[PDB]
């Protein structure tokens, strides 16, 4: 009783889908990708329920049930299937066994990672590894599983009725960004101009002294350079180096006109500043946030691997996940399942759970660390279709990024954002949102704004202001 999605290439994938599509009647009305979604999920009732709750557990059931509405029929079947395809599963799982070295940074520190804030080297390692993995196994079969490099989406059309809540969510998101952190535009601005080869600027830096240092006590040059990098990528450090090299040429050419000791000290200091800018950039909190985002497919495979799952054994995981999405089960049942089953991977996967180990604010958690909540990442990957009996998918299994598959476009009235907002509304009416470490609605919303349209797209490269 193995895995019925027998697929190794895009072509076979297409034929599989077609044979499935005929039997199941997928509709692409509200969904970006073909899905079981007949009618737009409507969650209005849940906020009313939430309001009439008295007990937190009840509030919890409510939120979960509301969530399952959004997820239950939205799964993008083609991509989910691909991701659970026999070919992908084999390669995906096999990949980590080949690449011990690539993943050493964090994989070998899983235990500490379970409790501690990750070194940026550990985040950056992950982010790179994910991309390599996708490349190696030929994960990307279409735009929906592509690794995004997208602009970063300034403008987003939203239905009027929700604008107020939409406004509310971002305000909260902006606040969260604010506390993370806590003249203004020329020390950075001076750097861009310099960076573009206007090396002359070095003679008259605006602070007057190349080495003047702001409240930080660190050079404005190094600071501005670092901020400039966060904004326009690490390309600039190289550009900066060329510019300094060029300036070195200029003084060399005018040897007689320039004091050689002064000249040498300067070129030196700029180099020292550049270095500081790079050390600054590494520990950029900005970089950390950008680097900290789960690549849903990558981690889900990582956990599979880490847990000892195998292609032969994988269908059991699909069932497990599939069952969780059908209706909310609570985590005790899920945990109980893991502990009960004769499947060896059951207890293994359970060990990876850091819910009880991690002592830092949750946002700081590495994205390769498993928590009960993140089980949802895997669920979308393998949980929407029970690979042993794919038709039972028609029955419906709800997972969060299943939500991402709803449509943003105005013609259909942006059902995606409409849905996200309501989730948020439901959560806000039950709970003191401002207090929570992590608000799922906000994360989703941010993700859509960056232009993610699939759970399986990777947005590490996508750089954007809001």
């Amino acid at each position: 009783m193995e895995n019925k999605i027998e697929v190794n290439n895009k072509d076979e994938m297409n034929r599989w889908f077609e044979e499935f599509k005929k039997g199941n009647g997928l509709v692409d009305t509200f969904t970006n990708s073909y899905s079981f979604c007949e009618s737009v999920p409507n969650l209005d009732r849940f906020v009313f329920q939430m309001a009439s709750a008295t007990d937190d557990a009840q509030k919890d059931s409510i939120y979960a049930s509301a969530l399952v509405e959004a997820t239950k029929f939205c799964a993008p079947i083609y991509e989910c299937a691909w991701v659970s395809s026999t070919g992908i599963v084999k390669k995906g799982l096999e990949w980590f066994e080949k690449n011990a070295g690539t993943i050493k940074s964090w994989d070998e520190s899983y235990t500490e990672l379970k409790v501690d804030v990750p070194k940026i080297e550990q985040l950056t390692g992950y982010q790179q590894a994910a991309l390599k993995w996708r490349k190696d196994i030929g994960f990307r079969v279409n735009a929906n599983t592509a690794a995004l490099s997208n602009k970063v989406l300034a403008e987003y059309k939203v239905p009027g009725e929700i604008v107020m809540s939409v406004k509310e969510m971002l305000s909260d998101m902006i606040r969260r960004r604010n506390l993370i952190l806590n003249v203004s535009h020329e020390h950075v601005d001076w750097c861009r101009e310099f960076v573009k080869g206007k090396y002359i600027m070095a003679f008259n830096p605006p602070w007057g002294d190349i080495n003047k240092s702001g409240r930080s006590g660190i050079a404005l040059v190094a600071t501005g350079l670092a901020k400039l990098a966060e904004t326009e990528g690490k390309g600039i450090f190289d550009e900066a180096k060329k510019t300094v090299e060029a300036l070195n040429g200029y003084l060399d050419k005018h040897k007689d006109e320039v004091d050689r000791a002064s000249a040498d000290s300067m070129i030196t200091n700029l180099l020292k500043h550049i270095a500081k800018a790079q050390e600054l950039y590494k520990n950029s909190s900005a970089l950390r946030a950008q680097s900290a985002q789960i690549d849903t497919a990558f981690s889900s495979y990582y956990w599979l691997y880490k847990a000892g799952v195998t292609p032969e054994t994988f269908p059991t995981v699909s069932q497990f996940l599939f069952e969780l999405g059908k209706q909310p089960r609570g985590t005790k049942k899920m945990k109980k399942a893991l502990l009960s089953t004769p499947m060896k991977w059951g207890k293994k996967l359970y060990e990876l759970f850091a819910d009880d180990s991690f002592q830092q604010n949750r946002i700081y958690m590495h994205p390769a660390v498993l928590t009960a909540g993140r089980i949802s990442e895997m669920g979308v990957c393998f949980g929407t279709i029970p690979v042993a009996n794919p038709d039972d998918a028609a029955q419906g299994s709800g997972h969060t990024k299943s939500i991402l598959n709803l449509r943003t476009n105005t013609e259909t009235n942006n059902p995606c954002a409409k849905t996200i907002v309501k989730l948020f509304e439901v959560q806000k009416t039950g709970f003191n949102i401002q207090d929570m470490d992590i608000v799922a609605s906000e994360h989703l919303l941010h993700q859509s704004l960056v232009g993610k349209q699939s759970p399986f797209q990777n947005a590490y490269n996508v750089k954007g202001n809001a």
